[PDB]
DNA sequence: CGCACACTCGTGACTTCAGTCATGAGT
DNA sequence: TTGAT
DNA sequence: CGCACACTCGTGACTTCAGTCATGAGT
DNA sequence: TTGAT
């Protein structure tokens, strides 16, 4: 049986792997600066609506695995998760502004893949 | 595999399904292969790349690759919506089982599709060497 | 190297009112 | 301030 | 009879200007 | 007008 969520008008189950750097790539992303961004992310993933799965901070990059609702469009959730973050952690990390002083913390893109929750054979059981 | 756009990387796919109002299993014979003319007529308006195409009498499946900016209600829309539309004027008859106005369950069924599970997919996140 | 996602300049959208998303172009 | 997840 | 995704009515948005998407409530 | 992909 697949797992699915259940909406007003759609039943779904949709995941997706998202990952982003950190601009010029400096691997600032370290001890509570990367402890930190784990709070910021999951309260602006909780704000938005969206379940993290998995999340993992690498000294210059970030890694989510994300559950969300059909009404959740990418490029809103990446913005909300990149944006918001970059404007909190500056302020609670002013050290940042040591290395990245020119007004970003991110790379200005951001790496999105569609995911199967469920296997190829529960699909097609129930596709058949 | 990857696919780029200005300020993305992606690969996104998706399984779409939709059943026919009260499950009447009208998609046969002319009804059906021009319902598939349709869909793949408003995929391209739409650049949607549709992967796999499936018509049952009573419900249709999908396998669709899109872009980031696609979002999932409005391109269900343009598929669903003008494909009911183009139907009734295309088949007619179909109004003799479907007088109400809606050749369409009001429901979607999504599912997002990659080359891997999540629980594979996690783990490789968990590791780091 | 010469791009490009990633660097830089530019545009508008919109939250975080800063710094992302959208986006074209030059290197 | 770049050099790849 | 009650549900709901699937039936219906209700509320809007927006193309297909009809019939879907958004959506809360009854059955 | 319904009964499940
Ligand atoms: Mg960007
Ligand atoms: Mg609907
Ligand atoms: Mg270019
Ligand atoms: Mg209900």
């Amino acid at each position: 049986p697949l797992e699915m969520k259940k909406g007003r008008g759609y039943v779904y189950q949709l995941e997706y792997h998202l990952i982003w750097c950190v601009k010029y790539r400096h691997q600032v992303l370290v001890g509570e600066v990367a402890d930190g961004l784990k709070d910021i992310l999951r309260d602006i993933a909780a704000q938005n609506g969206l379940e993290v799965i998995t999340m993992e901070v690498m000294p210059d990059h970030v890694h989510l695995l994300l559950s969300a609702t059909p009404q959740q469009a990418i490029p809103d959730f990446v913005k909300a998760l990149k944006g918001a973050s970059a404007r909190r952690m500056f302020v609670a990390y002013p050290q940042l502004k040591e290395k990245l002083w020119g007004g970003n913390l991110w790379n200005p893109s951001y790496c999105i893949l569609t995911v199967s929750e469920n296997t190829r054979a529960q699909i097609q059981k129930y596709i058949e």
